[PDB]
């Protein structure tokens, strides 16, 4: 459902399976080779699955989150 938008490392994560998010709420943060980019929910929903973890490597179009309302 939600995906990373820049090359980097998933500095922090703020979602869990079964958690709730709302469009524009902070769900992760990128470090990007010493740059800083908040990662916010592309759409509201209940989280079904987190496709990465805090500290994982990530890239533009790499998966981040899967939502029950979007994986019906
Ligand atoms: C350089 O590679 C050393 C570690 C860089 C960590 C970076 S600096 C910008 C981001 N903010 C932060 O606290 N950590 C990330």
């Amino acid at each position: 459902t939600v995906s990373i938008q820049m090359a980097g490392n998933l500095w922090k994560v703020h979602v869990k399976a079964g958690d709730q998010i709302e469009k524009g709420q902070e769900v992760a943060i990128l470090e990007s080779m010493k740059m800083e980019i908040p990662i916010v929910a592309d759409r509201s929903g209940i989280v079904k699955e987190v496709k990465k973890k805090e500290g994982d490597f990530v890239n533009e179009g790499d998966v981040l989150l899967e939502l029950s309302n979007s994986t019906q």
